[PDB]
């Protein structure tokens, strides 16, 4: 009753589809390995954010909805751009850099000791530069005024926006921790779940905050539009708080040895 | 022709991605294990319902549709909030508590003897408290009046609503039973199927009942809005009936040894 | 480098998630086995079609679009009802009956010799009765006039409708053949692909034919509405032609030994 | 702790779900093998493009949006037609031809040495003929004027359109390279990721270029409509550039041995 694997098919079994950070042990601090990680974060973050910025630009050409009302089809389109955009970016870059594509995700993983702080800083810087590049490219490639920068809307206060951003980011980061960082039969599938988490977080946040959820996503368009709202700090503090919340929950479960009935 | 697994990749094979209730055997009645299960249900139910409540709040800011007509884009958005919200919550909590996130699901699994009654009661209480917390948080975080409480609509009577709720909940619970409780090559993927089942059940029910499908989902917003419709009982009895219907079907298939041609 | 499976996790490996028809060999002609197959087709077809009929009823309460124009959000909602409805029904019933849920799918599989003709006839009859029951239940549970019966629309002729139905059904049936009937590493996932195929086929057909794609889906509502259009035959002949087309393509690939470079 | 596979279930393990091009080694240049590859590309490309063309025809019957504005629901519908259409086509044809369904994808894979140039030319010709057939069939099967041919819109210049097409096609091709060509535990799932990549690329491009992303998709409708815009070259050069960009990135990662910490 033994599984029978033809030799030409062995790669599909032996080559695990696991995030790169799972295997960043001894040897990882070479310039080559730092470059590989940066290149994955750059390519992935650029393709994800560029895509999503153009999609948001288009969605924001819909006729205005009166009286500040919502436009569900518009919100769905934008959420697809970010959620499916990140899904594709993470699937592409999973074995290159792990596909964080988001400084807040990288922060959660530094807290969790999945990524060391220096590598994490390199990745976060790379993501922010990629988001600047993506914003510049999306602006150059589309007519009219930039429509993909984050802003408060829907009657939301800054305080409400901060909490929406924090809890939305926590959902994203907890997904990464429980599906990608934790090692199990579903780790390979984490990019899908991560994308759906981001899709949800956009349905929560776009109407009220524009959905930052990702300092690199918020910073780049502000640079390209040459304008920072005074409440721009919510797009930094909110995701940071969410990363700490997700980490906190994960850490509690780790100290409980959650996955094992009788440790 | 033997599969070849590098030692660093063994966790992805050896660590099954299975619901926690699959492995609640001897040792499960410790305070630690009860706490783990409650913490999974609390975190998962809170994140799922909070998300979905905010999404519903936003969707319900769309301009009114005349003459009681439906708004497909709005209904899709709300169904995504609940369906993808539960999907993410279940994927996160699958190995913590099994991700029931719904007293009716827990009831079906108690009937099926997948979860013992006392643990099931603890989980159900936890879900109801999480739904209260989620409703309070979603209300606090959003402007205007609560728009995520369940109500009859679309010309539906209470009796029609009861049956819609029951059959929708039965689809959800039968999905959990056949994909998560039954052990097979697709058990790991059950959270996806569960989410799509809930998405469908929302497309069936939102227009007519608001889509309860989950006593914890219905109770929390009623508390936060300080108002219970007199027909609130449909949001309890309907899901209970659906859990019994799903259990009944599963039990018939179990007594038939459905999966085996020659038992 | 050997895979290491804890005994409690062996069921997730040993219990293949495969369509029931894969394992209908000697012993299958018992009354028990016929009943199991019928019960899977009944439960699955009922839940799928009932769901989708209610969803279509609701979607068809949207305000009318002028000048016979299309309503993309409405079409998406209906396609989700059928596509995700069948996905859930097939995942639930895959190991019970194989989840055909459609006489045309059963016909394709009888042609392919995956299901014997007598069992296939039993399954097809069961599906048609389930569709009658689903139509009656959906009608009873919803106010107003039935809005889920198939009709020509969008300026389509009967001849155009026949071809749309045939090619849409062929996509569905070829998906079942190549993903579920053919045995490989992705067979477990066929219910997902089948659902997306049906979703596509609805986006092709609803506007023009109402999207039959399934004689059981078309017949039941006609009975419940007590009215058969004179062109009702397109909802039988079209899917039959599609089943033969899909079978034909599959059969060509089988005689070519498609999957093997050097047979 | 050894995995235990019943003999009747061995096919689901032993028969890898891998693109046909993975196994085009010695023996592949027979007429039989060329025919198999062409037949997969023809069937897959026809079903994908025919589906998507009819869906686009229908979506383009929505009432016009004033002032050149976007229609998110319409754009979502069209993107589903192409994205889910390609997903189904690739899943069906993965083990027949690999499911390229797109001359630009085939070009990327010829550059990557996954497919030899002569076979690649045969596949590309087949795709273009299939797209002609699909356009003719979709036109014949639908009333009114063809509405599925590519055109600039949304205020986009040809230069902007060229870049949108190139970067969108690069996302698609990089997905194919990293998920299908690279051999790992997720290769079987590549058809899903490919479909989502195409879905994203449509949300980026439809409003501005009509979304070519695929010379076979653009050429066929131009033939059927008997009209080529003078900027039709963007639908060739853009996807070609995108294929080269994707190849370039992949090639850099291959020379870095990206997947291995210590080569
Ligand atoms: C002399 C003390 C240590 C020698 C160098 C050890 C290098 C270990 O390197 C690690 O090997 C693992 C496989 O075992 C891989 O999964 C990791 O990617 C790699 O970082
Ligand atoms: C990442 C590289 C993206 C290059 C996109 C360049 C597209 C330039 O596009 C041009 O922009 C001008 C305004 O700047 C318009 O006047 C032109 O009509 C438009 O073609
Ligand atoms: C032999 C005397 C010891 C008495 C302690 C009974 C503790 C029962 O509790 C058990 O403790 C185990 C750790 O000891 C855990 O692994 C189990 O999960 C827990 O149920
Ligand atoms: C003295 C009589 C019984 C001794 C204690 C038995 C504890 C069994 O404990 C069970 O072990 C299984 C693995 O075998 C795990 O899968 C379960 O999670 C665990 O509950
Ligand atoms: C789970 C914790 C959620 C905390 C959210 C608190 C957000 C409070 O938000 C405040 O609500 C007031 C009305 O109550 C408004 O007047 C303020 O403008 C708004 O900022
Ligand atoms: C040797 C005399 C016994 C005659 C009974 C013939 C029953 C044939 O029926 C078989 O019965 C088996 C159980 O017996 C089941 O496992 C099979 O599914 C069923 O087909
Ligand atoms: C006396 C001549 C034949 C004896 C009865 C053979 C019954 C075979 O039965 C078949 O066994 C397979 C496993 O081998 C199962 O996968 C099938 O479900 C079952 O139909
Ligand atoms: C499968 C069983 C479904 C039972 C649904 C029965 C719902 C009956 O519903 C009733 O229908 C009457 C019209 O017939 C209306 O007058 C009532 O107001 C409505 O409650
Ligand atoms: C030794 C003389 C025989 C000459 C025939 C050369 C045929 C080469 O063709 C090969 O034929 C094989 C079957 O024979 C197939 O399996 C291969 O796919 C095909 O490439
Ligand atoms: C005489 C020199 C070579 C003899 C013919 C070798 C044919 C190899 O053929 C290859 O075999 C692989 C399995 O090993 C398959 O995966 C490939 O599909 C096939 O192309
Ligand atoms: C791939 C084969 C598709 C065959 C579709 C043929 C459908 C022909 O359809 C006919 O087209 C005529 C205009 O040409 C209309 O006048 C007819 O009313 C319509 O039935
Ligand atoms: C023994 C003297 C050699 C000194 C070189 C130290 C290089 C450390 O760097 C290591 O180089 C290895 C290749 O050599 C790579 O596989 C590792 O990824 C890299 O970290
Ligand atoms: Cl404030
Ligand atoms: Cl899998
Ligand atoms: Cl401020
Ligand atoms: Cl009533
Ligand atoms: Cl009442
Ligand atoms: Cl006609
Ligand atoms: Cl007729
Ligand atoms: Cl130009
Ligand atoms: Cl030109």
């Amino acid at each position: 009753g033994q599984a029978e694997i033809k030799p030409e098919d062995a790669p599909y079994i032996t080559n695990a589809y696991k995030p790169a950070y799972a295997r960043w042990g001894f040897g990882s601090d070479s310039v080559r390995n730092h470059f590989i990680a940066m290149s994955g974060e750059f390519v992935g973050t650029f393709l994800f954010l560029w895509s999503a910025f153009v999609i948001a630009q288009i969605a924001n050409q819909a006729p205005e909805t009166p009286d500040g009302g919502s436009n569900p089809a518009q919100l769905i389109m934008i959420s697809f751009g970010f959620g499916f955009g990140v899904m594709v970016g993470v699937f592409i870059t999973y074995r290159v850099s792990g596909g964080n594509l988001n400084p807040a995700v990288t922060l959660a993983l530094v807290l969790a000791r999945a990524i060391p702080p220096f590598r994490g800083i390199l990745m976060a810087f790379t993501q922010i530069v990629a988001g600047m590049a993506a914003a510049g490219a999306a602006s150059a490639m589309t007519p009219g005024e930039i429509a993909f920068a984050n802003a408060l809307g829907g009657g939301a206060s800054r305080t409400r926006g901060l909490f929406l951003e924090a809890f939305g980011t926590a959902i994203l980061c907890l997904t990464v921790l429980m599906l990608a960082v934790e090692k199990h039969r579903a780790t390979w599938f984490a990019p899908f779940v991560i994308g759906i988490a981001l899709l949800i977080a956009h349905l929560i946040c776009i109407y009220y905050t524009g959905a930052g959820l990702n300092p690199a996503r918020s910073f780049g368009p502000a640079v390209a539009a040459r304008s920072f709202p005074n409440y721009h700090w919510i797009y930094w503090l909110g995701p940071i708080l969410g990363a700490f919340l997700a980490y906190s929950i994960w850490q509690m479960w780790k100290w409980l040895n959650y996955q094992t009935t009788n440790p």
